[PDB]
């Protein structure tokens, strides 16, 4: 539904939104994984995602329906979990980060 991508934007738009920057912070951009010496990122992570990606697939209409962009944002979460020991900092706020897009994806017009 257009209504369904409407509120797939919305989320999108919340999860960027100053109310959740304290913990979305680390998901805006890309990881730059040689930047953060970080050289075994893309070894171990085969599909990098992040809401600047999501943001622009968005814009482009490249997501044909709300489960295509879900599963971007949940890939998002799933590289994080996967690269990350699950007591580090960055995993606490996907964790929060992810209780928001779920309660609000659960939402969906139907
Ligand atoms: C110009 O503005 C910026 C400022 C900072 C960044 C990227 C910083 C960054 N981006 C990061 C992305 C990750 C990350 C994520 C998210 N998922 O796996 C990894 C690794 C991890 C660290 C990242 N970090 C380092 C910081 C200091 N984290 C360390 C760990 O605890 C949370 C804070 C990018 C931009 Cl564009």
């Amino acid at each position: 539904l257009s209504e369904q991508l409407k509120h797939c934007n919305g989320i999108l738009k919340e999860l960027l939104s100053k109310k959740h920057a304290a913990y979305a912070w680390p998901f805006y951009k890309p990881v730059d994984a040689s930047a953060l010496g970080l050289h075994d990122y893309h070894d171990i992570i085969k599909h990098p995602m992040d809401l600047s990606t999501v943001k622009r697939k968005m814009e482009n209409r490249d997501y044909r329906d709300a489960q295509e962009f879900a599963a971007d944002v949940r890939l998002m979460f799933s590289n994080c979990y996967k690269y990350n020991p699950p007591d580090h900092d960055v995993v606490a706020m996907a964790r929060k980060l992810q209780d928001v897009f779920e309660f609000r994806y659960a939402k969906m017009p139907d």
